């Protein structure tokens, strides 16, 4: 299973990705958790501490590796082979979850970032096209880390939105961008739902077959994230809705 | 006088630029004609032949110069000094007009064009910010060759449009992009006008103080361009409208 989880900052899309990764850990022998959004920490929401997460160097900061992979002596290899080296680009959180952090994609007028972006790109391609392992990579609504090439392997793109008109169109633009890239399955996860009136608003704007499931708003996520305590423990009620969502997902992916 | 002439392909914006350059030649000691649109030949519409124009190597094709200016041995200078070398980057059409051809700006996924685009960029900056000489550079509606840095020196941005709703909005987007870049004066030249009804349509959508002048549609430009005969000769009637436009222009620029 190769999953992409995207959403606007603040919708709780990093939280959703962590929950699915947490759930998948039992069903697969190994899983690559890919933090493709620098604005939130996938690792910490997965249980790691600030220190543990920070020690996991981002792809964008692996200067020697980037220089080595992109060549030198006049050489400029923007499509380096890196599949056999992925496990040297992150850490195992436990015996099943391997975390890789993409890092900030810079843009920025006056310089060349081709080699850097080329390295991040080969790793993403290696994760989706070469590796057998399951992969769950989160990203912002722009889903910039994906390309037509990798989009071939993405089993499903999960757009995470909130129950309001604005978030719904943000959700629709993700489905557009994903489609354009060639991703066949784009499904929705409504998060932070507080009432039925919101559920109805979602059902009128979204085909029901495109909806993976709903996750209610629970103050737990906040009072639980504020401290070193995994939020997807049996304690969390909304943890059921996640399981429901996970199963519906595995049914479509086959 | 530093002029930028932009317009959608086919509006005749290369023709307008050539006419102004032709007219300015008498009022200035030297003029840099800059062909910033590969889709049409500024040089040929200025009187050069296919051969003469083709011999004027485009900036984008000066590989040794690009390599030399951007450095080597690990060096990566994306802001090279090139002002003292501009006259080695083109040809004098006559004793007053010096032609420089930008060449195709490539984009194109898999590679690095930073050094190339960096060279074209330093030349444009050298033309607008360093040189005393008058400059008339044409470009497509995207006006991509310009930046906030050079936009400081652009005395006036001339948007060339046709008398129809579509071209008018294309014209407005140019004024937007130019403004965003920081260009203070954006004026319009209506071209290929066939009747008064079209003139009225222009006057209702455009502040009259923003309009430089109109140039009527004359079959001459076509039956004249098809052969080696300068289209801005006293013969051409519309040549007056140009002169009118040129003078109104010099009045605003001071
Ligand atoms: N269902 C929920 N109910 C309440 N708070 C939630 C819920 N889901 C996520 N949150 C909180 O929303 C905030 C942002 O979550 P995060 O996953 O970082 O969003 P994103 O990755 O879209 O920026 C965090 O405080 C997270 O705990
Ligand atoms: N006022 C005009 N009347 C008739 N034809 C014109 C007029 N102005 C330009 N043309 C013709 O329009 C065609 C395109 O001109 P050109 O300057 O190459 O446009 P652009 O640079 O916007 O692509 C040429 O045949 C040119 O002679
Ligand atoms: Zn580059």
């Amino acid at each position: 299973m190769k999953l992409a989880v995207a959403g606007k900052g603040g919708v709780g899309k990093t939280t959703v990705a962590a929950g699915l990764i947490k759930i998948m850990a039992s069903d697969y022998d190994k899983i690559y958790a890919v933090d493709g959004d620098p604005d939130s920490c996938l690792g910490q929401t997965l249980g790691l501490s600030i220190e543990e997460a920070y020690a996991i160097t981002p792809l964008i900061e692996m200067k020697d590796e980037i220089r080595e992979k992109t060549g030198d002596g006049g050489l400029l290899i923007l499509n380096p082979k890196v599949d056999g080296d992925l496990d040297k680009y992150g850490r195992y959180i436990d015996d099943k979850i391997f975390l890789i952090r993409m890092g900030e994609i810079k843009k920025g007028g006056s310089q060349c970032y081709c080699r850097e972006n080329s390295f991040l790109g080969s790793v993403v391609s290696a994760l989706f096209l070469d590796k057998k392992e399951a992969v769950v990579m989160d990203m912002g609504a722009g889903i910039e880390h994906l390309t037509r090439g990798t989009a071939k392997a993405v089993d499903m793109m999960i757009a995470v939105i909130e129950p309001n008109l604005n978030s719904i169109k943000t959700g629709l633009n993700i489905e557009k961008l994903a489609g354009d890239l060639g991703i066949k399955k784009v499904r929705y996860v409504i998060n932070k739902v507080r009432n039925i009136k919101e559920e109805k608003l979602i059902k009128k704007h979204l085909p029901e077959d495109k909806i993976l499931g709903i996750i209610p708003y629970n103050e737990l996520f906040i009072e639980l994230s504020l401290k070193g305590e995994e939020i997807w423990q049996s304690t969390n009620p909304a943890f059921v809705n996640l399981h429901d969502i996970y199963q519906k997902l595995r049914l479509e992916v086959g």
